């Protein structure tokens, strides 16, 4: 088996379509996914060519090794797809119309600056390098991409998935290589965050705000230091659940400076107790009662210019 | 090898019967299960019929290369199934009885509303695809579906395994898709989440409310932020065991619902020690006898709401 | 290849043998374990008969692929043994004499109620199906039963190797089924859970009594508290390592009792404390003079208990 | 299927290129990386000529199987890399162009030295055995090495990829080996580590340091103490994400000497307090005073000579 | 093919060798490691002689099914090695010298009694089973024996890579069995565990032995409590990291032993408090005073003892 032969010097399309059966398994760690899908695959082999009337038949089914078959690779995936051929039907002008399910792990980027409001969109490149005999360009069948309605990745929302026509032709080690841009556009279910991690994070911070309504050194200090404890957990807990990107996330930036807020508390409550001592609680009833008002106001503009900075 | 032809028009039915041999590994945070089971296979293939008396033979064995087989393949599965085939038998009228014992990682989403009082349909969907030459139907045969007295799951009561007799008849990718349902029905052990969850929780957070008996404002700080602090722990072993929901879970809720408990007797201790350094203990006596009885029927009455919400 | 035609109607008798060559990575919370071993079959196949005489040879080898051989299969295996085929030597008589050497990862149900000073019976399964042609029977060589002398399970003391001789013959899917019961006795190395998790968790439980000598509520509140958060810890590590059992185990039932105990201590304190205040430290001074006694007294036979309705 | 003939006595010379398409998981602790590239490989073999215009192709194209194809290995990946040939063209003179697509995970030893300021030099190691008839020697093709604009190395910036054009030939076993380096120059994507290590650990450490403007032995203890549990908590974290070096790491070598601060601090705090209560409080402040500007000094001193002894 | 027929009744020696070319994956946990390497064999078949003069060559090559090859298997693996025949060849007086590239992952005990101070004698069990037509017994070729100069286990020191070259010879299931010792001579590089477990773990003890100048019952309760909970960290810490002994080790016994002392700490500190309170100091100091001396001298003795029973 070799290429078909060019009638004039045109190059071979290959219309492509994947029709995704399966998502699942988003790691935002590894910034890859999994995926189980129909791949189509249909060009013309004049050789294959026959009279419907005179063979009787209208369509003529071939194995995998009886024809010529294009090489067509996924750029991004971990390891080669695992493919099974689901079938192989020829037309009788030649037409050739393949399909294989396969399943593959896809490496594609993540952009968590916006975590965990974040939308993505995951790639899946085909791609196919020509021949000595002749160049083989890829196409989309757009009747041949889609997804079942079943589809469902935990903790996203599944926006679209659609193919980018235009192929990305280019050279590469003297051949050349017909790239497609098949997109996934996905949405993060940022509900669970709210009671799992932002709420439970607000919380422990009031309670140590209290302490601006207490003359207590030593209770103080324990309010504090104790839920500057907790909050260093929900840092822990947050950043084991994330890769470490080279810029900033929204909820790295909140877990930021709220550090800043629990030490400047520290030197309020500090301050508080070095006047009382000092034999002076008239400053310190006046800083204190400050307080109570700075540190609430002063965080919530704080985060308005976080969240303008970030959305 | 090419498919039987159809005698008038008819569909060519071919009849599955699934039975379990093994259930394992219900991964909550994956929602995928693993099953290795017997998938029983027979279709009428009358060009392989023979006549028993000059045969010598009642039936006769075939290896799978020999005779055409149907592609059924599995909708849910990570990856195509590890199958063996066991036996292939044919009687003298051409019915084929073929026999595969398979292992396969099935994608199976759960309902974790209830969590861990919550009960599963764990579904395993066969399909085929039709061929140019006939539309092949799937059906059930009720003699051949089954699971085994010994199949466990681990922290899962099994209650039955059963097939929806009726096939979903469809087209995809210019094709027929002939899709059947076998429903696997289970229940959560909730026992062990009460030793070793539930209760911890309550009497970390009863502990908590001993400062309702006490003047001391160190020893209620320390009291009631320790507690909170064992309850983050808690809380994060519990979400490290589930997937994140875009729904509130019950045991997600409780925790969350504690949470404020926390946060109030916080308010309370704090009020307490400001009347008291304030020369006014009348007030804050009055205060911490009524957050005595009003904490804990507020948390029982709450948990009341709680539970007729989700149950 | 055909199975060998029956002399009269009886079954095809398959000698079996399991010779373990290694036991590792038995898995408490899969409640699973991983095997490699030899694997012995013997039948008679009265066509493979040969002259020892007129051959000059004693014994025949032959390949695989070359002969029948009967499919055996092991029932409670995760997925399909991986085998290497040693030998295959032929008797004049025709008895077949087949070795092969595989690797499988078991599934073999465990009890936790002694845990950590529980013992276990590992089970395999082999088992056979029979064929239209003849009905085969699985039977026991003890001949070819054992274990080398440096097989070690880690954690885990070896006590037999042995099989149930009588197979267990069963209809399935309207065949006959032949299964037989390699059984594996250990018992658990409970001596690591001393020094590891029992004695820490008994001194801190210890350190926690030490507030019934102590007057300051301050102090008692920190003592006891503190304590409870590390027995959190304790308990935590232990349920990481244990699967969810619908049943109490002796580690978890002790675990439990022992919250209860702070539970009290906290009451205690508090109790303590109250009548302080109350310018009665006569009351306080009594009861906390009893728990002194009854605390120890109370754990030592509720632990007595315990370890009768366990053991 | 034997090597090609000798035309003098001249080595067969084997032509690599290594085009790295994918490159992930730089697994620190594991020393280890996985890529996904194209391996190609250019020899003559004079056997294998044609005449084109009685071939009627102007290049051949060969399984695998059909010709003689050198056995080029990896020497340090874990297992043998999975290749999917994509090519094998043979031109008139009998000159084979074999292309395939491998994937590999490569072992590559780490210099944590400097981490997580620091840079590698990843190894990629090509390596032929000569064979009884012929000795092989391997060459690079400078047109058949690079990396593509999108390769990603996650928290890594990807600096070059190039070959060291001259082999390291040396006799291994009574025979020749002809070995390549294929060298990958990547440096740490630092940033992270600023907001989720070094700046809270700062923090807490700085926290601590108000204990010098703090009589109350009791708060100051709870201060110093707690800050510590929070250090002892990045220590962790920090060491669970790197393997254990037989040198000081940079970041180990900062997280060490911030003990010893929190440990001075403590004989510091305890100090203050037995002065405090021998009744000489003027010899206490003298000393508190001192340790508000000591400790940070000291501190900044230290880390100056620190980043000195290692950059 | 079949064994080469014996001119007397004598054992065939096959003659072996081990050049390891990579070491990894030292799991202490597992007891595992991984090894990549060369195995050469070497047996004389005099069916394989040749006159080098009337075939004109000196040496031949052959595949593997064209001749007869002995089944070596490694006793302590997982599964079977992944192996690749690298070459065979026959001299003109039959001497065959087989070689191929194999990986495997090889389960040898370790012994933690020294830990992190201990040594360790990795096993590779080389085994042969003798076939009804000859017996055969396997012997070392030192010639071919090795590690290549690069080979480096993370956290380990490789000190030699030997064979013992009296192989142990015995009866399996009626057949003689040739087994051969390659032992890997390692030793831990205990660098690490002094700055990242030892020294932090002695520095928290000491933190704790500052109670003992101090008369405040609150700060020493928070002192020890505190410390104590930080000291069950490291513990936690370092038993994840080992896998369960039967046996007590070096680490595991400092480390039980350090769980008594912070015990007698609390007996210390509740025995100063109770005679504070009894209106008597007097007694308090003397007590106290002496635990300053008592506690580090104790301590001290005590590591001496434990490094004599252990070293
Ligand atoms: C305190 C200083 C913290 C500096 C950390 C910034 C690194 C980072 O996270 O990102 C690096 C970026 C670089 O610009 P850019 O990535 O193209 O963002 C703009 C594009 N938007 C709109 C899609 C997000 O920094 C900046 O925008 C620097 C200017 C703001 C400084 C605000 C200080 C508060
Ligand atoms: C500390 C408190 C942090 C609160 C975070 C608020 C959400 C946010 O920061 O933003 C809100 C995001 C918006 O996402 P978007 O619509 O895709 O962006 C807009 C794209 N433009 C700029 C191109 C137009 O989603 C939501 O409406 C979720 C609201 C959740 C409220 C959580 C309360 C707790
Ligand atoms: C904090 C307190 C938490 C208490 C949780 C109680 C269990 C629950 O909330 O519900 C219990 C669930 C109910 O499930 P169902 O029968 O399917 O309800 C469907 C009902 N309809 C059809 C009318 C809508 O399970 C059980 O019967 C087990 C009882 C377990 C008691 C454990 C107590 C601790
Ligand atoms: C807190 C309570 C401390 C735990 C007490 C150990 C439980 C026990 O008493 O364990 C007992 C088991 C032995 O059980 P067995 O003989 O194998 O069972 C079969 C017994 N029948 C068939 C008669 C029922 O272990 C031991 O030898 C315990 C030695 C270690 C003591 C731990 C000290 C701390
Ligand atoms: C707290 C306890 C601190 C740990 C003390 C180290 C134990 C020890 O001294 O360990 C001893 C081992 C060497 O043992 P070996 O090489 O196997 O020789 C055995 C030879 N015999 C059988 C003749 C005796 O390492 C050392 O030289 C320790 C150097 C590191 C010291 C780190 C101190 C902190
Ligand atoms: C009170 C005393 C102090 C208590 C100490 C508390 C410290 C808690 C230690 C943190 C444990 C977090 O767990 C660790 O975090 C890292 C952070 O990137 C995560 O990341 C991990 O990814 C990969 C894949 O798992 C591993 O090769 C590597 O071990 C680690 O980098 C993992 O989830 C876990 O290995
Ligand atoms: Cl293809
Ligand atoms: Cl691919
Ligand atoms: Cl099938
Ligand atoms: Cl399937
Ligand atoms: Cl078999
Ligand atoms: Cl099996
Ligand atoms: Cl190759
Ligand atoms: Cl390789
Ligand atoms: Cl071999
Ligand atoms: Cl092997
Ligand atoms: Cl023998
Ligand atoms: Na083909
Ligand atoms: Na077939
Ligand atoms: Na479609
Ligand atoms: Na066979
Ligand atoms: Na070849
Ligand atoms: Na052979």
């Amino acid at each position: 088996v070799s290429p078909p032969p060019p009638i004039a010097d045109e190059p071979l399309t290959v219309n492509t379509g994947i029709y995704l059966i399966e998502c699942y398994s988003l790691d935002d760690k590894a910034e890859t996914f999994k995926v189980n899908a129909f791949l189509s695959l249909s060009w013309k082999d004049r050789r294959l060519a026959f009279d419907p009337v005179r063979s009787g038949v209208r369509v003529k089914t071939y194995e995998p090794e009886a024809i010529w078959i294009p090489e067509i690779r996924f750029v991004n995936v971990e390891n080669a797809r695992d493919a099974d051929v689901v079938d192989i039907s020829v037309s009788p002008d030649g037409t050739v119309q393949y399909l294989e399910r396969f399943s593959a792990r896809v490496l594609s980027p993540l952009d968590f600056r916006r975590y965990p409001f974040d939308s993505q969109t995951l790639h899946i490149y085909l791609i196919v390098r020509s021949v000595d005999t002749r160049n083989i360009v890829l196409a989309v069948d757009l009747e041949k991409v889609g997804k079942n309605d079943d589809v469902f990745l935990t903790g996203w929302d599944i926006e679209s998935f659609t193919a980018v026509v235009k192929p990305a032709n280019f050279a590469l080690e003297d051949r050349l290589e017909s790239k497609l841009d098949y997109q996934l556009r996905i949405s993060r279910q940022y509900f669970s965050y709210i009671p799992n991690i932002i709420l439970p994070m607000l919380f422990i911070l009031f309670i140590s705000w209290t302490a601006f309504w207490s003359t207590s050194y030593e209770a103080n200090v324990t309010l504090v230091v104790s839920t500057l404890i907790a909050h260093i957990a929900f840092n822990i807990l947050v950043e084991t659940n994330l890769p470490k990107t080279p810029y900033m996330t929204y909820t790295g930036a909140i877990i930021f400076m709220i550090y800043l807020f629990y030490f400047v508390a520290v030197i309020e409550v500090t301050v508080q107790h070095y006047l009382k001592v000092e034999s002076q609680p008239a400053r310190a009833a006046s800083i204190t009662r400050a307080s109570r008002i700075a540190f609430p106001v002063v965080f919530l503009l704080a985060n308005i210019i976080l969240a303008f900075l970030f959305f």
